[PDB]
């Protein structure tokens, strides 16, 4: 048998941009792995309809998705932005095809789609993870510095925690007209805070590496906290051999030898597995489980302007929403009302002068065993 | 003028009403109360001047 | 506050405690219920005007 699915990636000229990222290539990686593994689908062979769109362009998204539905697809990978992804979820509800959310996007339950699966660790349990850690360190003076308010959304038990835990910070946005906040590092060195906590991405984090070591702030008094999980494409070693107190993270469960073999096999493909590379590999594995636990089911050529819809969309939406599978990131779990990865396993990894080292774990099950 | 009414959080509604108001022919559309419809069709309105 | 995304565009007052030296407490309005009255007791304990 052969099955065909539909994916959407976002680039800066879109389909007219020619970029294959570490996920599109990882999509083809895991899809051909299921083409190779024949007890991952007895005879069903995984093919696909990858349809690049632009960054922040829902018109291109609607045309690419109309092309997917006219070809016939039965699930649509969610974009990372609500302009595109939420319109695509409404259409996925409106033509009875499972929408995917490959990441977390902010979605209200005032949205009336029934086709939904959110997948990311629990924000409240994250806020209670850092309550576990910070009340093991018993701080009150700190600085959360962000560059948009969504990191304040994603950590929101911790933001009513000033009304719980005796704690008070420096609420600060970064510039959204510049990524060098080294003059702002000067201006916040008036406060000279040593417990600053960072919601950040990796290229921005390399910029901030060169800011902080440019501002003489790379030291083991600056007891800092990183969200970012990418540590092989940036710089580590002078920050390591200057001695530092900082916490980073790793959702990866690579000490299972299968998972490290998959990471190295991607290093043969790309280049090491990022967070969303492993999430998308596990997701394509999860969809092969959901379809192997499914009857093999029709591919329906749909106009994007009609009400016409696929027969088994609610059925396979149940098959996806009920999924719960073990893979590269450790545990992967949906809620069944509004989906979420409520239970999640992390590697508390930290850089010292000997190097990066996993020093504890945090799970809503393990608590703060460390 | 041309008046439409659509449910909260549905852009296939915005798809069909936009096909109505374009094939009819309008030059402005008054924004809905949700966000995904308004920015999706705002990118479309950006693409067709 | 109640909704959490209006103050994206009111963040000038949110980073006012970096500037202006007012002391401040943050709470949210319940979103699954309208009953403020135990939270009114919480502010009667909070004792602010």
């Amino acid at each position: 048998h052969v099955i065909r699915i539909g994916g959407i990636f976002e680039y800066a000229d879109g389909p007219n941009a020619q970029v294959m990222n570490a996920e599109e290539h990882a999509f083809r990686f895991s899809a051909n792995i299921i083409n190779r593994n024949r007890t991952l689908l007895p005879n069903t062979t995984l093919t696909y309809d990858i349809q690049r769109i632009h960054f922040h362009d829902s018109f291109e998204a609607t045309k690419k998705a109309c092309d997917q539905l006219a070809l016939g697809v039965v699930a649509i990978f969610g974009p990372s932005q609500g302009s595109t992804t939420n319109a695509v979820q409404s259409i996925c509800n409106a033509l009875e095809v499972p929408h995917i959310q490959l990441r977390w996007k902010h979605h209200p339950l005032d949205n009336k789609d029934t086709f939904y699966v959110n997948l990311y660790p629990d924000y409240a349990s994250l806020s209670h993870a850092i309550l576990d850690l910070v009340q093991s360190l018993k701080w009150r003076s700190a600085t959360v510095v962000y560059d948009d308010s969504t990191g304040l959304i994603r950590l929101q038990e911790l933001i009513m925690a000033p009304s719980r835990y005796n704690i008070r910070l420096k609420i600060r946005q970064l510039p959204i007209d510049s990524d060098d906040s080294r003059p702002l590092l000067k201006e916040m060195k008036r406060g000279r805070e040593f417990r600053i906590i960072f919601d950040c991405s990796h290229t921005m984090a390399a910029q901030i590496l060169k800011q902080a070591m440019a501002m003489g702030m790379m030291t083991e008094y600056y007891h800092f906290i990183f969200t970012t999980l990418d540590l092989y494409a940036l710089d580590l070693e002078p920050y390591r051999y200057s001695g530092v107190n900082l916490t980073g993270f790793r959702i990866l469960n690579v000490d299972n030898p299968h998972v490290s073999a998959i990471v190295e096999k991607w290093s043969m493909e790309r280049g090491v597995m990022m967070t969303d590379a492993a999430l998308l590999y596990d997701a394509v594995h999860i969809v092969s489980v959901t379809y192997q636990r499914a009857p093999q089911m029709t591919v329906n050529s749909l106009q994007c302007h009609r009400h016409k819809a696929w027969r088994f969309g609610g059925r396979f939406m149940n098959f996806i929403k009920e999924a719960q599978w073990e893979g590269l990131t450790g545990r992967i779990v949906f809620n069944k009302t509004s989906g979420l990865r409520t239970d999640f396993d992390l590697d508390i990894i930290s850089l010292k002068e000997d190097g990066l080292e996993k020093v504890g774990v945090w799970s809503p099950a393990d608590g703060l065993n460390i």
